[PDB]
């Protein structure tokens, strides 16, 4: 018991340095792709710099709420907040030194009046045990005002509610506007000892012993008395329809009270997530694995009820099928890279519910998820990356997809404008023009992208003249290829060059042409056709030397986005996730095992700022799991993972049959970065890249390793 | 066929004389109590001073939508707004010249390019039919953003959807915030000729031929070509639930393509509710009383979709059984006092729904509504007057009410303290001290009367701890009578008469203790106990007297809610109302029949300025309707109806079985106003008062009239 779970560390990611963005992680419990994320939140009101709720620089905790996100760069959820106080009290300051973590539990002692406080988590419930002093007062303060900043995204609470139904039962919900545009939470709570009295209010309308309250700004206080010296237990189910579907939730998953049980259960099903991959290495190694990988997988989030009801994209309240789950958090313009190839290597299953719950917005709301946040989407960043995640899954032959209405949702999505998506002006100029549609160089790249996936759907469904025009689109990148300078840049719609161009210069959400990065960065983004790429920049070496200077030139202009810097390679932001294993291509593959091996070692760290950036709900994190492995979906839709450098002395994919891909490495010492050879099966592999096929059919993989360079693959 | 409904005239209350507030009512078409209000809105914003959307002294139309409020002084809905034209514009001049109402029916020519608009409705479904000159474009805009004031109430549309399925059918949805915090608002509409092209638009983002748009601002545009000359005829459903449910609404009441057939069966329709009263009288008479009771009979509004859902006032989506409709619309404050009494003569099936209604808010929100709009409370004006209504019923032995659950959700509505009802403090006090809770003085004195509601029922479930309980908290008013000034007036927390004190001044909303109106208008708000007030004023010549005073003092001090003044009398707001009929009290009935006759004669009548103030979802024509027969509910839940004054020569109330109550009058002339005998069921008839039971046994009741007062009662 334990083998695995003891090496996550919730604590990673939850930190930042002296400046540069934190991995905005969060320490508390949460389950495997949960409902629930029950977590301390250390600021009044989370925002872009804490946006979990949580800060390691931080030492006062204001709440334990229920529902976040992991890693985003913007803040919401934060819904139902408790605070066990014995005077009426709302904040209390902590210590890390009493403080603990682990997959599925959360504990710390509040110090101000010595209350221990224990988290842990079923999919859909929230499991809270409270230890007050003997002889002093137990109370539980119910915060239902306490959310993400309301100076942004015009958050406001529409209506809420507290219900108090009997002495150990409380219902409400809350109905909230942010980056989500309207978000309704419903919860159930109970109580372990009786409710004494108590208080509710609305701002300064005060009603004691009250049962019921309504309004924005709503706090409920529960006095249970002395109880020395038994703990409080509290139970807490959400929905996003019904109180119903929440108590439903809570009488299936959570109907007991042994808080030491559900403490155990939530260990046990991470022991099965993380046992998933089996690693060898240095014990600092398979910590920041383990975290990296639980990290992966504590969104998307499960967000119909145990009836299988659930929000829809159009606002009302619809039921999956028995055996499907409706899912949600969908961090696309991130996730589509590494985090949903994982999840096609792991999560097979799960994955036919991501896809089929991407396709019920296009169902209901007439185009796929651009990025989706408690059931619908809210347009943050660019592209339209649901179609590679649905391209990849129905490529590799994830079962129980409907690849008709699936391609139905492609094709849709991609001929049917809407916001940074003008499809009619794309057509016409073979491009973004910046003046039409700005993050021009950045969309028409990334865009071209999805188009190839589109066009290898078509291919797959044989639909010849749907192939020809999305391949046509994914050729895009070429109308902004500059002659003369080499680099993708920006041009009008008289299809003239806008002069002057800086390729240093960063971009934000807008007013540039391109996204939270520069041309620098950018450059390197034809995933899909890097030979034409090589080509166009002079051939491999001239390709080789470019990337060469991506990864000296060290000028800083800034985007606070960009961070974790070699060069212009910026770790800390996900454009130039890629790029590294790039020098494959151009001939040299010991350098991507350089720059790679040089990231791995450099750019993680198992401390509270472990992550050169924002984790993005597990997609920096994903990056190290593939990357320690040894191989990366540089294309995430061509079923291929290009070859970097293992880390980890061995490694062993448990897949479904009782199949097996075991990764092994031949080395004297961790100096041995340069891979000196390969095989696989027994077979001598030729490559820089193996494929999902290889991986999923089982089989083993040997890297014999060297401290020098060799000309493999050269 | 027509011989009641060619009565109606739909612009009566629709405008205003030279200042003075307008009835508020619309001239579009509607069906008995139906969700769909499908008239022209003269603003591109309605307000309070047009809060129908239609104002009888504009003259340009900016669209036909699909809801609203009648005679409300706040607005609200205006949602799915429909446009003709056939060079892409959005208003229209026109004339009364060339325009025509009649129940379920209203027709205009657009002017600015010659297209004629008609409409009719459905339960659930308007129809449309726009006649285009020969050689001229056919075109519609749907307009997605108009709406009521969005400077007031936080207002703004959360999201939307427009969403063409096919070249006939077009779907989408708007939720947004106002009066009412969150309305969720589906249709489902068709067109009888294809669409050819169309336009979708977000603010400044176009999309051309497009299928679907969504976001906060979204217009359409749908092109039919040239259709001369066949007319283009649009059906409209709604839902508060789904697209689905509108559709399915659309399929059972709306399935053909017949507008005449349409248009006939509303009339149809109407001519059975209007024929629940047959009246005989002048024809500006007959034109006055009919219009009246058609006001009465368009609220409350059908909120449940043809499968019998709705959204409850929890948010969620919910079902009621099959032989049940759910309504909303309950302007309380002003219905419980006329309208509500009116509804259990005419309407006692539906009366039971209004309570199943009513009741489910308490079971999904925690108390009974205040004042109802879309499905929830937003708390406007005082008191808990949902208490009367649902008393009224039960006490009446309206059928199908469980009494039970009634009684508690009426229990605990007044004993569970929410906004303006401090409960704790009421008992405490004994009245609300303006310091603590303000609008203290009308509150104190409607709450009075709420409470003796409670008693009563109490009573009749024999709970006789309650009933002393409630009983006791309705003689509160006692609590504010001065016995010097002989007013009821605001007192603090330590029991002190607030000073100084003017009973001509006026209170608002708040921040004075008489809720729109003074402590002249206020002093008559004892309607459960006229006998204790009138021994408080110094017995009946003393109250006579103050009567007097009260009609004749004619001090302009002023709050825009008051108007139609007879001295301090305001007709055109509803404290007042009941006054006149209490020199009946008094021992002066012929000072009420006076009275009564002279704001029956001189502050109604048959233009478009015919109310003396809003209309109150049909309470100022409840009045009418109530004292044009002769007698009137002073008392709303004591089953009596006070005798005033018949304006009618005849009356014939329909009821269940086959039964009558006949109203007839011996004149010689129209000046004979004045009661000099009455008989019921042929023995002569004593009291100042008939009861609800001797009218629903049906039976014949005959006024001897006279121009000059008897002492009959006297
Ligand atoms: O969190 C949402 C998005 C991310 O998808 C993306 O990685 C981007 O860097 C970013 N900055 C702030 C917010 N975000
Ligand atoms: O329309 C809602 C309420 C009415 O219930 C009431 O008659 C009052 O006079 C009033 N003035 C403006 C709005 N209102
Ligand atoms: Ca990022
Ligand atoms: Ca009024």
């Amino acid at each position: 018991a334990g083998e695995i779970t003891k090496y996550v560390n919730p604590f990673i990611g939850t930190g930042a340095i002296d400046g540069g963005l934190s991995g905005n992680n969060y320490p508390g419990a949460t389950s495997p792709f949960g409902m629930i994320q029950l977590s301390p939140d250390t600021s009044e009101a989370p925002n872009w710099g804490d946006a979990s709720g949580y800060d390691y620089n931080r030492n006062t905790i204001f709440g334990f709420s229920h529902t976040r996100l992991s890693g985003t760069g913007a803040s919401d959820l934060i819904d139902i907040t408790l605070m066990p106080t014995s005077s009426g009290r709302t904040s209390s300051a902590f210590t890390h030194d009493e403080e603990k973590a682990r997959p599925g539990y959360y504990q710390v002692m509040l110090k101000d009046e010595n209350i221990n406080a224990e988290l842990t988590t079923t999919q859909r419930n929230g499991i809270h045990r409270y230890q007050y002093p003997a002889g002093k007062d137990a109370e539980i303060i119910l915060d239902m005002d306490h959310s993400a900043d309301k100076g942004s995204w015009g958050r406001r609470i529409i209506n809420s509610q507290i219900r108090i139904l009997n002495d150990h039962a409380v219902e409400g919900y809350r109905i909230i506007t942010g980056w989500a545009k309207l978000r309704k939470i419903y919860f159930y709570m109970e109580f372990s000892s009786p409710i004494l009295t108590s208080t509710l209010r609305d701002g300064g309308r005060v009603h004691e012993n009250t049962a019921v309250i309504n309004g924005t700004n709503l706090h409920g206080c529960f006095r249970f008395g002395q109880l020395n010296g038994k703990p409080l237990t509290c139970k807490v189910a959400l929905s996003s329809v019904s109180m119903e579907n929440a108590r439903q939730n809570m009488e299936q998953e959570a109907p007991h009270w042994d808080f030491d049980r559900y403490v155990a259960a939530a260990d046990a099903d991470w022991e099965k997530q993380l046992g998933k991959i089996e690693v060898k290495g240095t014990e600092v190694q398979k910590e920041i694995f383990y975290t990296a990988l639980y990290h992966t997988m504590i969104q998307p989030n499960t967000m119909s009820d145990v009836n299988g009801e659930y929000m829809a994209a159009d606002y009302t309240t619809r039921k999956v099928a028995n055996n499907e789950t409706h899912y949600t958090t969908f961090s696309l313009w991130d996730t589509f890279r590494a985090s949903h190839p994982l999840y096609t290597l792991l999560e097979p299953e799960r994955v036919t519910d991501f896809v089929k719950s991407m396709i019920r917005q296009y169902e209901y709301y007439g185009y796929l998820p651009i990025w989706q946040l408690w059931g619908q989407d809210n347009y943050c960043m660019i592209g339209n990356h649901s179609i590679p995640v649905i391209t990849d899954a129905i490529l590799k032959g994830i079962p129980g997809i409907d690849m008709e209405k699936a391609y139905e949702a492609v094709y849709n999505s991609s001929v049917t404008s809407h916001p940074n998506s003008p499809f009619e002006v794309w057509e016409k100029y073979g491009f973004m023009p910046e003046n039409i549609q700005t993050q021009s160089v950045s969309i028409t790249l990334e865009q071209a992208f999805d188009d190839w996936c589109v066009a290898q759907l078509a291919a797959k469904l044989n639909k010849d003249a749907d192939y020809q025009r999305f391949h046509k689109r994914s050729e895009y990148y070429r109308n902004l290829f500059h002659p003369k300078t080499k680099f993708f840049q920006s041009k009008n719609d008289k299809g003239e060059w806008i002069e002057p161009f800086d390729p240093y210069q960063y971009g934000g959400n807008g007013g540039h042409p391109f996204t939270e990065g520069n041309a620098w960065q950018y450059f390197w983004y034809v995933p899909h056709n890097i030979q034409a790429l090589m080509e166009l920049t002079g051939g491999t070496k001239a390709f080789e030397q470019k990337l060469d200077t991506f990864f000296t030139s060290t000028y800083k202009s800034m985007n606070h986005n960009a961070s974790g810097f070699v060069g212009q390679y910026a770790h800390g932001n996900e454009p130039s996730h890629h790029v590294a294993y790039l020098y494959n291509f151009a001939g040299q593959p010991w350098k991507t095992q350089k720059y790679v091996s040089h990231i791995l070692n450099t750019l993680y760290n198992n401390t509270s700022s472990g992550y050169a950036g924002n984790d993005d709900c597990g997609q920096m994190s994903a990056w190290y799991v593939f990357s320690a492995m040894g191989f990366y979906p540089v294309n995430p839709a061509d079923g291929r993972y290009i070859i970097g450098s293992p880390l980890l002395d061995e490694c062993t994919l448990k897949l479904a049959g009782n199949k097996e891909f075991r990764i092994r490495t031949i080395r004297k010492s961790p100096e041995d970065i340069y891979i000196q050879s390969v095989t696989l099966n027994g077979k001598k592999h030729k490559d820089f890249f193996i494929t999902h096929q290889d991986i999923m059919n089982g089989g083993t993989m040997v890297f014999k390793m060297g401290k020098k360079p060799s000309g493999w693959g050269k």
